[PDB]
């Protein structure tokens, strides 16, 4: 694969923040990632994809595009009677494996199993009022990076299920690859790029302007449904609820990393640096219209992370405010929720908790993994 | 790569037509009914595949696109039938292509279709099918392919596999160029065409005819042929340079009605008993990714309706009933008037002493382009 170079970026503290790189020649001042090396470090990656009610076809193209190599780890919150959605899945899983043999584990994110197993290890963050898993893409991308580190993943790859263009779901694994391969650090993050997502990317460059007194545009991908980490980075990062999850890991990483402050708490990242890589796709952005309500929540709470950001001033607050509320989302004298966090799944006893959740879930299914 | 067996098939004569594969696993223990075709074969078998992209005043960050989704290994040949003059548009492409090059030292290889130097060639050597009434070169995309065919004959190659340039998913190019790869993987002959799949739309409507065209003398009607009007299509270049090319976009068509009344029956077959004894396998395989092109308006899509349809209604082997019901619903519909006319066919290159031809195009073409091919 061909890429731009690397050449340029920002550093804020610990962090560095590449500049967008652009995908020059898809299949082999610019940079040379091989596909033998690629193709290579893939069958370290967990491709967890996060799934709830989509459609049967989509479903369907998008597995069949990711590359075998890759383990493949399945979260779904899909209703589960009247009909029950996921018996549906399960349905179409088994006919999968039975055409291609890919390594896939699945399961429910509502699975009283699962619960069982963060009750117990005392991890409490991701559970509703009833002590059942919150519903929440966060909360099952969070479930889905226990399991891709039960299996000893070193990388982790997010992948949405709605998608027209299984094509490039198949590039979005490779462009991963090929930005950890570029990667000095252990700690690094790859997302990808292509209005909800520019509002976003607007007031999180503005986030920072606000100190630095230069207006920036660094950040384009606030909004990345499609990202990547290394595990290791994967597991000391606090993850926000539900959509808000990718914007608060770029607000979390700035507010942590970007001084140096505590640094004895995270002494190796310190060291290391924390690396973000930001690749523009081949492919263009395509998913199923969810709807005008689901696009107003999405902003809300995308919003409402960058307004709590201790890193949030005076003035970024009220030009937040303002649109959050002439676009019939936010009350005239409203302010948005605080979205709920949950902590890094780092001090879990993962094979402890994998074997509970492997000996009392009813939804979990394995192939070959 | 995998895909579904190619189990079931219809033979008529020696060609024998595959029923639709499906791509069902894109990067590769046997699977029943399932066919294994390894990225090692794939990619071995690409350097030996010549890439074909006709184009003509399509929008550039799309040829763009296009051009980085076509394997590293595959060398391009592009024949542009694009504007001339206000603005020179070809050299707007020529600048692409040369930016294109410098950041990927691609091999490609470049031409406009009506390069003066091309006509030049094609008429010393007694080629004049291409030729317009006044000697020069006929717009149409069969006529670009034909080019191209030419020039992927000229660098040695064994195989050719042509692709739009008016799609806006890149991603999709790439799973072409290794649909084609599979296929000729899977064939057995030498002689092999490998074809993509993804009132109504064209597509369905050209099929329907053509599966007809076969019912009308079998007295079973099929839905073998789902490629009829196939765009994205690949051809060995042995069986390529046996087939005879129609004007503009009854082309794919045609090579379909052409191969069922050449080879459909054992007759004649002294003159290709090669072909006759290896026989002609057509795959057909539905690719991953959706079908979505530039869309070109209503005047565009109904002119290559009446190409399609004028060659089946005009093949040896149409019958009555099916001239007169392609009559009504070309008429039925804006097409026609009530009061269809025969589409231009060319001959096969076969018969064209290449070394010659090629280093006259190489001697007088002023648009010609070359890099490390
Ligand atoms: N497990 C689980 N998955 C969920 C849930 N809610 C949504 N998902 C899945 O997460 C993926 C994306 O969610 P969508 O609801 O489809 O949002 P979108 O409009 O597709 O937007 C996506 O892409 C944007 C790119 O800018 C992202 O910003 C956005 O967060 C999301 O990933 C889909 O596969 C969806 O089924 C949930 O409650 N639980
Ligand atoms: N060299 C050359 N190229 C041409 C010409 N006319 C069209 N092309 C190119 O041939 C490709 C065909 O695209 P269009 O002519 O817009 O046709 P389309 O609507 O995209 O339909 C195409 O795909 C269909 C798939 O079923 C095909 O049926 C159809 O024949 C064509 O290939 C494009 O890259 C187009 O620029 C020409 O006169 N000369």
């Amino acid at each position: 694969m061909l890429l731009e170079a690397p050449v340029y970026k920002e550093i804020f503290g610990a962090v560095t923040i590449h500049e967008v790189q652009k995908v020059i020649k898809m299949d082999t001042t610019i940079s040379n990632i091989p596909r033998e090396k690629i193709y290579d470090l893939l069958g370290k990656m967990a491709v967890i994809v996060p799934m709830k009610n989509e459609k049967l076809h989509l479903v369907d193209g998008v597995l069949k595009a990711i590359p075998h190599k890759c383990p493949i780890i399945i979260v779904s919150n899909s209703k589960r009677e009247g009909p029950n959605r996921y018996k549906l899945e399960v349905d179409l899983i088994r006919h999968f494996y039975n055409l291609t043999h890919s390594k896939i584990i699945m399961i429910h994110q509502k699975d009283p199993g699962l619960a069982k197993a963060f009750k117990e290890v005392g991890y409490t963050d991701i559970l509703d009022e009833n002590g059942m898993i919150r519903s929440g893409k966060g909360e099952g991308m969070l479930v889905g990076l226990l399991l891709a580190k039960a299996i000893g993943a070193e990388y982790v790859g997010f992948v949405d299920a709605d998608n027209y263009i299984p094509g490039a779901v198949n590039e979005y694994v490779k462009d991963y690859a090929a930005g950890f391969l570029m990667s000095e650090s252990e700690y690094t993050m790859v997302r990808l790029h292509w209005r909800v997502s520019e509002i976003t990317n607007h007031y999180l460059n503005l986030l920072v302007s606000e100190h630095t007194a230069f207006e920036t545009t660094i950040m384009v991908t606030g909004n990345a449904g499609e990202h990547a980490m290394t595990m290791k980075l994967a597991e000391i990062l606090p993850f926000s609820t539900g959509y808000s999850i990718e914007p608060y890991e770029i607000v979390y990483i700035l507010e942590r990393f970007g001084k140096w402050e505590n640094v004895e708490e995270f002494k190796d990242v310190f060291d290391q640096g924390i690396e973000i890589f930001q690749i523009e796709t081949l492919n263009p952005h395509f998913h199923e219209d969810k709807g005008k309500e689901h696009v107003k929540e999405m902003l809300l709470l995308s919003l409402a992370t960058i307004y709590h950001s201790k890193l949030a001033t005076d003035n970024l607050r009220k030009r937040i405010l303002k649109d959050l509320r002439d676009h019939g989302i936010l009350g005239e004298n409203e302010e948005p929720p605080k979205p709920l966090v949950m902590r890094p799944i780092k001090e879990i006893p993962i094979k402890e908790w994998m074997d509970i959740v492997e000996g009392n879930s009813e939804t979990l299914l394995r192939f070959e993994l």
